[PDB]
């Protein structure tokens, strides 16, 4: 009952700008969830009150120091 794991979270690299209607903005520092992958540079990702797709360049999988 949406209890577990949803993925794992993101922080862009930089501010980016979505210039289609289709992608997503969003600024420096932000959060996304990534649903499903779209391209090999391209992945899909909703968020409150803005839903679309964004680059995997923009984007990388950062770590936590909960394991060394």
């Amino acid at each position: 009952g949406s209890s577990g794991s949803s993925g794992k979270a993101a922080r862009l690299k930089f501010d980016f700008q979505a210039q289609s209607p289709k992608e997503l903005t969003l600024q420096k520092g932000d959060i996304v969830y990534i649903h499903k992958e779209v391209d090999k540079n391209w992945l899909e990702g909703e968020h409150h009150g803005r839903l679309g797709i964004f680059p995997a360049n923009y984007v990388e999988v950062l770590s936590g120091p909960s394991s060394g």
